[PDB]
């Protein structure tokens, strides 16, 4: 119940995925080699940081094996829902269509539930 | 109502500086010279992306006006409850006690009322 208490692992995971997505749904269209360079680079930096061990592990592996694509907007939010869903599927969750992290993380529902 | 909507800014920041002093908690009490400038770097590149204009400017000019700290846990987990207290005072909010930082963002609060 007290709420201003450190987020478990469950938790710093919502954080952490609501605030990759939300930095990815803004990158640019068109970057520049240096911001798609920056991207891939924070991307990594975060892995190193990451304090699940077990998390940042995987996590370095799973980018080992499948590297940011941070060539454009389009490119990055869907390898980043395609990375997250890699976690979701480890996890026995359902796959979220990536078609919808648009809406999900930047634009809203198309219905207007979130007005 | 909708709780699966992009987060507004206030939500965002709420995900952000929980991420950010989630990642400050652990990094180590001896970090080595390359973890040091990686952490240097990522707080840099975090500024870079933060998708909020406003948010990030400030924030940009903040970091050069104050240098991430990343010598030690104790330095950089400080540095880092100084520079969100500035956001705080900014804003109109409260300070934070900083000597708090550990209890809220690792240990839980010392009575036990996280556990
Ligand atoms: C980088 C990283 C690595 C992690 N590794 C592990 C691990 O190894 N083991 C472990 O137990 N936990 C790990 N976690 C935590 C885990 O992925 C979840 O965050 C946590 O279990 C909470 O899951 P959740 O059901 O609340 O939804 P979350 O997975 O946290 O997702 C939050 C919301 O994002 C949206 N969403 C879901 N999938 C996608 C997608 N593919 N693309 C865009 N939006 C999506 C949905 O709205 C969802 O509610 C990791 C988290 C991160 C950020
Ligand atoms: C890098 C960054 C820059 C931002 N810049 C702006 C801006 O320019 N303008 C704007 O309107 N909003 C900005 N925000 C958002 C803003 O700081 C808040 O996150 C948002 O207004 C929500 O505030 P809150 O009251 O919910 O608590 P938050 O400030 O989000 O804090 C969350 C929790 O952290 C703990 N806490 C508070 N202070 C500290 C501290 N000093 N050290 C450790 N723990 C602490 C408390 O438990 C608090 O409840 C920024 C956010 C970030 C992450």
């Amino acid at each position: 119940f007290r709420e201003d208490c450190p987020p478990d692992r469950e938790e710093l995971g919502r954080h952490s995925w609501a605030v990759l997505h939300t930095l990815a749904a803004y990158y640019p269209d068109l970057p520049t080699p240096e911001q798609q360079q920056d991207m891939a680079q924070f991307i990594h930096l975060f892995s190193k940081f990451y304090p699940c061990e077990e998390c940042a592990e995987d996590l370095r592996k799973r980018l080992a094996r499948n590297h940011p694509d941070t060539r454009t907007r389009a490119a990055f939010t869907q390898w980043l829902c395609h990375l997250h869903n890699e976690v979701n599927r480890k996890l026995g969750k359902p796959d979220f269509d990536c078609s919808k992290v648009d809406e999900r993380w930047r634009d809203g529902w198309k219905d207007g539930s979130c007005d």
